[PDB]
């Protein structure tokens, strides 16, 4: 995350984090026994018995009290994935998570409803500061961007036909904070007037923090038929 803040996992204690030891990507507890994120996070060692997944980790490499350890009984991959990544969305069973102040489950949200452009959401991850920087944050961050609308990131200048209507794109209006290398997986929660949802997840984009170019994110609310037919 650029810019933004630290926090600890009270403050998303839905967000899981992956290795395989070294950190891979972010995650969300959507059940007991499941937690999403990014296909392009696994794509390359598609193996599940080479996984770690904690829940209630505030930290990267230091345990955080209270924290859970999971074996990775199932990893779904999305069958239509391509690489800008299309269908960036897996899912993996976890062996299951017992609730607490520091581990918590997030809502997926209704069918194609998702907040109006302009809106506020926060996006959280272990990834870089600085896109300059080699080492990844010990302590887990957290920012805010705003949700720009399809019209405008699919745009020449801003990323043309690379984004398609299950991608929403999400940015600073000073392009000051982003997501970036690291945060992949990792969830993009926006309040649905009442609830906290999981509106998307940190999929890609050109670079971090650069003007016109905004992070993007796979539209959780395209995909609950292969979230329900997998769970």
């Amino acid at each position: 995350i650029i810019g933004g803040e630290f926090t600890t996992i009270e403050n998303q204690p839905w967000f899981a984090a992956i290795y395989r030891v070294t950190y891979v990507c972010g995650g969300s507890l959507i059940s007991p026994c499941w937690v999403i994120s990014a296909t392009h996070c696994f794509i390359d060692y598609p193996k599940k018995e080479d996984y770690i997944v904690y829940l209630g980790r505030s930290r990267l490499n230091s345990n955080t009290q209270g924290e859970m350890k999971f074996e990775v009984e199932n990893l779904i991959l999305h069958k239509d994935y391509s690489a800008a990544h299309h269908n960036d969305i897996a899912l993996l069973k976890i062996r299951c998570a017992q609730p607490s102040r520091t581990i918590q489950t997030i809502a997926l949200p209704s069918m194609y409803n998702d907040p109006q452009f302009g809106t506020s959401c926060e996006i959280t991850g272990f990834g870089k500061e600085q896109s300059t920087d080699y080492l990844y944050p010990e302590q887990l961050k957290m920012t805010v961007v705003k949700l720009i609308s399809h019209r405008e990131c699919q745009q020449p200048h801003y990323y043309g036909s690379e984004v398609t209507t299950k991608m929403l794109c999400a940015a600073d209006p000073q392009w000051k904070t982003d997501s970036c290398q690291g945060d992949s997986g990792g969830p993009l929660v926006c309040s649905l007037q009442g609830r906290m949802t999981l509106t998307g997840i940190v999929s890609w984009g050109r670079g971090c923090a650069l003007k016109d170019k905004p992070g993007v994110y796979t539209r959780v609310s395209h995909f609950l038929p292969w979230i329900r037919s997998h769970t």
